[PDB]
RNA sequence: UGGAGUGUGACAAUGGUGUUU
RNA sequence: CCAUUACACUCCA
């Protein structure tokens, strides 16, 4: 049917302003018509294909058209402002570059206007206002897939040796409360520099070439740079023609005092000419496709990674120039924009307070900004070690700093709140990297052979710098027909020893052994809402593509806290969005119909864990396309509600989808960049800032949360889409757990952008590459499934 | 693979390519 | 311009 409408506008937090990039564009005020395009020759040819429509208009404007304008969409449809006085007529005309084209224009259907007015889910007022977008790009800038730019906007700086910047914007149409807001965000991408190509030639291999004789090297770099790149005659100037360049002559010019410069095999193999370098210019039109040097990448990422006042400033400044008003299609069209950044006033929510255990000297603690450091502190929850190895997987390495860095990981592990038994089970000898399968039986069964079957906890695993699929036999063959945990780290890592380093560690390792951390205090007091009543599961999920397109579930498992986040991964067809795999049906001769799949052999996890069955599940799907919300939301919900009615029958607890998605452009800026209203470090607005006001789906439910720290550029809010929920959940009441529960996560002393229960699905979808060898995935051993074998 | 954040295209392969110099 | 059969930077106590 439809999605969950929206409650209301939740009051949290300090209330304040932040400004976004969603410029204001009212739709038009025009009638529009819809005509077909026929074009005999039929191919494919696009961009060939709209040079005959452009011919077209050009020469029967005034004889057919009207001198009105018409908006071409370039595959199959064409708009015009208005009637066209003609229904149907047939042309034909010639591309200049021969066989004629010819084209027939018909009135096939019309949805005039007002389809997505009376909405504020036809899209005809979005799809036309994209169409317009799209043919004034492709009139006036060169578009390079979807983010098309041109110079002249911004000084473009020169990246080295012959680049250039070209910064430029990758717009959208979206609807919103404003009413069919643009979506202004700027992407930059390398463009070649026109130059005489002398000095172009010359700064490209760093130094002149008229004084040095030439070199193998050179040619081969030269070759290399201009293989593709057009070239524009300059020797006639009557004549002039786009000649590509097809590679570099062995030959010298004696076959224009540059005597030693050899020619270029211009046109084809076919068409052997040759002629001089300094009687010939580079055209600006085509992109540097190839690799870019660990000199120029760091200049273009100063520039694609500044600061949000940066940032702010040239999107205000790409519109301003982009200058939509007294443009020909606006003005024949009835488009009108804003040219300012829209304003919102969103409020900020507060950091929670954190309780850890009862000792240390301070057994609270609250994120100052967002990030927090576990100084002075203990865990919650500390788990023994008694029997571990530690296996050397690197010669660099020695015997005497291995079990030094293996000492210093214990005694941290041990100040930091869990027994950690040092003076290893069998000691260290460092296997070689080749006898992987060798060495990992031999250690784990030289204890069976000496401790009698005290099974080992931890298999410590120091592995070199560059892997070499070591890692992946290693941690394939360390989890799948031999149960064990390892903690693999790496040689740049052990000479280097940091107290944070190590106290990142021993959190990660505490968390990987079957216990927890840290806990909010909400949560544990009772004081969370719709959280701690009834027993609440909050799921997870992600589909990750590449071959199997493998997808993975991770679930809660506890009361009080939420901390603890078992999951299954799984393997199915290539490349699709749902999951097909979270209900299966085989079928078995003495029993009846086995059910199984993930949530049923998770939620049976959660009953042996907790002891009761769960009351209130929260699906939190992850990593789902923008226009395909409905088949995820039919099927992953029936799987749930199929699922769950199978291991004990009258049982459907009320599911609350909510699908996350982080690859989106839609910035938020703070309103004062001259305050603390940001961070005051790496300027962004302050981790946790809901903005559900005037951008958003106006007839949905959605949030833009922000609860991560920008370390660096600008933070890009996650989109928390809360699609279904039967809960009847407070608007207030998802922006807070929201925020509140990204503060609970394993690895980290800090909130994570995307929440745990939609980012553990994308560690345990990732992980599984290695296990990995519609073909089934290799059993996990039931030694580790219970336990975060992954966070 | 200590971890978070945000940056980018196959950092790379082979062959082929009409209106002339 | 057609056909063939994945990396870095920044920051942490
Ligand atoms: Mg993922």
């Amino acid at each position: 049917s439809n999605f969950a409408p929206r409650p209301g506008f939740g009051t949290l937090g300090t209330k304040c302003i932040v400004k976004a990039n969603h410029f204001l564009a009212d739709l038009p005020t025009k009638d529009l018509n819809q005509y077909d395009v026929t074009i005999t020759p039929e191919v494919s040819s696009k961009s060939v294909n709209r040079a005959i429509i452009a011919e077209l208009v050009r020469l029967y404007k005034e004889s057919d058209l009207g001198r009105r304008l018409p908006a071409y969409d370039g595959r199959k449809s064409l708009y015009t402002a208005g009637e066209l006085p003609f229904t149907w007529k047939e042309f034909s005309v010639k591309i200049v570059d021969e066989r004629s084209y010819k084209v027939a224009i018909k009135f096939v259907a019309r949805a005039n206007m007002h389809h997505l007015g009376e909405f504020l889910c036809p899209q005809e007022a979005v799809q036309i206002l994209d169409i317009v977008l799209r043919e004034l790009s492709v009139k006036r800038f060169c578009p390079v897939g979807r983010s098309f730019f041109s110079p002249d906007i911004k000084t473009p700086q020169r990246l080295g040796e012959g680049l250039e910047s070209w910064c430029g914007f990758y717009q959208s149409i979206r609807p919103t409360q404003m009413g069919l807001s643009l979506n202004i965000d700027m992407a930059s991408a390398a463009f070649i520099e026109p130059l005489p190509v002398i000095e172009f030639v010359a700064q490209l291999l760093g130094k002149d070439v008229l004084s040095k004789p030439l070199s193998d090297s050179d040619r081969v770099k030269i070759k290399k740079g201009l293989r593709g790149v057009k070239v524009e005659v300059t020797h006639r100037a009557n004549v002039r023609r786009k000649y590509r360049v097809a590679g570099l002559t062995t030959q010298p010019t004696r076959e224009i005092q540059h005597t030693h410069l050899p020619c270029l095999q211009v046109g084809n193999q076919k068409k052997a000419s040759y002629l001089p370098m300094e009687a010939c210019k580079i055209v600006e039109g085509q992109r540097y496709t190839k690799r870019l040097n660990e000199k120029q990448i760091t200049a273009l990422l100063k520039v694609t990674c500044q600061r949000p006042r940066d940032r702010e400033n040239d999107i205000l400044r790409t519109v301003q120039h982009n200058a939509y008003d007294q443009d020909p299609y606006a003005k024949e069209f009835g488009m009108n924009i804003s040219e300012k950044l829209a304003s919102v006033e969103a409020r900020i929510l507060p950091a929670p307070w954190l309780k850890y255990h009862e000792n240390g000297k301070e057994k609270d603690c609250l994120p100052q900004v967002g990030q927090w450091n576990m100084m002075n502190k203990k865990m919650i929850n500390g788990m023994t070690v008694s029997r571990w190895a530690c296996v050397n997987f690197s010669r660099s390495v020695q015997e005497n700093v291995a079990r030094g860095f293996c000492n210093e990981l214990g005694q941290m592990c041990e100040v930091s709140g869990m027994e950690f038994n040092p003076e290893p089970v069998i000691p260290i000898y460092s296997a070689r990297p080749d006898q992987v399968e060798k060495a990992l039986k031999h250690v784990y069964h030289t204890s069976m052979n000496k401790t009698k079957g005290k099974e080992l906890e931890l298999l410590l695993a120091i592995l070199p710098d560059n892997n070499g699929s070591l890692y992946g036999d290693l941690k394939r063959i360390c989890e799948t027909e031999l149960g064990l945990i390892s903690q693999c780290c790496l040689t740049k890592h052990v000479f280097k020893i940091s107290k944070q380093y190590l106290a990142n560690v021993s959190l990660k390792i505490n968390v990987k052994m079957g216990g927890r951390n840290t806990v909010l205090v909400d949560a544990i007091s009772c004081r969370i809402p719709l959280v701690s009543d009834i027993p609440t599961i909050i799921f997870g999920a992600d589909v990750t593509h590449p071959s199997p397109s493998i997808a993975a579930v991770v679930a809660s498992q506890d009361w009080p806290e939420v901390t603890k986040y078992a999951g299954l991964v799984c393997a199915q067809a290539h490349r699709q969005e749902l999951i097909q795999d979270l209900y299966k049906t085989w079928q078995d001769p003495v029993r009846g119909t086995v059910s199984g799949g993930m949530i049923r052999d998770l939620l049976i996890s959660f009953r042996k864990a907790t002891g009761q069955k769960p009351l209130r599940i929260i699906f939190y799907r992850a990593g789902v396309s923008e226009g395909q919300f409905y088949q995820v939301l039919l099927y992953e919900l029936d799987a749930i509600r199929k699922a769950c009615a199978s291991l004990e029958p009258n049982y459907q607890p009320p599911v609350t989808f909510i699908v996350v998605q982080k690859r989106h452009h839609t910035r938020l800026f703070a309103n004062n960049h001259r305050d603390k209203n940001s961070t005051d470090r790496s300027g962004n607005i302050l981790p946790g800032t809901v903005v559900d006001t005037k951008i958003c789906h106006p007839t949905e439910f959605d949030f833009y949360l922000c609860s991560h720290a920008g370390i660096q550029g600008t933070s890009r809010p996650a989109h928390y889409h809360v699609l279904w929920d039967e809960n009847n959940f407070t608007a207030d009441g998802i922006q807070s757990l929201t925020n509140n529960l990204c503060y609970t996560y394993a690895r980290c002393t800090r909130s994570v952008s995307i929440v745990p229960p939609a980012y553990y699905a994308h560690l345990a979808a990732f992980r599984a590459r290695f296990y990995l060898e519609v073909k089934p995935l290799p059993a996990l051993k039931e030694n580790v499934k219970r336990v975060m074998f992954y966070c």
